[PDB]
């Protein structure tokens, strides 16, 4: 993908907007790779993993592992504050989505794969 | 992403399932790159481009350019026949989604970028 000029200046919602799609590709790819193959199977599986509640729970989990660097912490803060979903779950899921968006747009490919794998480990289990 | 064993044997719906997410990342990235930045802006933009009607129209367009190779034609046939949306628009959009899924999973990265850019040229305009 092309570099986007000043992508790191993007507001939290704009970062969360790309992050949410990125997470969906990783999760759907994961489920295919596990040998699921049926439609109603795969959509039930991915909607469960990609839901706001589940992304909130994932982020909490990763915070207790002290997974993140200070740069990533700053991007999560940006997403959490970006101006039938709970307020706190909205804030945390948007934080997680903004970080994925950020890592993707900044082309931190290795770190993004690491983070999503961790997220998927927890969110599937 | 890891290779998925016998990914090319996947049924049309399973290929369309990953293709649809892939298309969403490309389209969202495109809109960010164009310097859109507002939420209600970007979602209105991408839902318009990624809708079944618009993917049907895109595929028709590309067919008249005789864009596709014979291998890709076979994958479109698989998606079109995979067992408030119109029947024909469903069939064509699923065909387009299965091809993107296929190109992605088979790691035909250059061809996938080519196809999506063409799709986005037409679908935005």
């Amino acid at each position: 993908f092309d570099t986007i000029k000043d992508s790191k200046q993007l507001n939290g919602l704009a970062l969360a907007y790309i992050g949410d799609a990125i997470f969906e590709v990783y999760v759907r790819h994961h489920l295919l790779k596990q040998g699921f193959t049926k439609p109603n199977d795969l959509h039930k599986k991915s909607s469960r993993i990609v839901s706001a509640k589940s992304q909130a729970e994932i982020l909490f989990f990763l915070q207790n592992q002290s997974f993140f660097t200070e740069e990533e912490e700053a991007v999560l803060k940006r997403g959490r504050n970006a101006k039938n979903t709970d307020v706190q779950t909205y804030r945390y899921s948007t934080a997680f989505q903004a970080l994925l968006g950020y890592l993707f747009l900044e082309k931190k490919e290795e770190r993004l794969s690491q983070l999503v794998a961790e997220a998927i480990q927890f969110g599937t289990s």
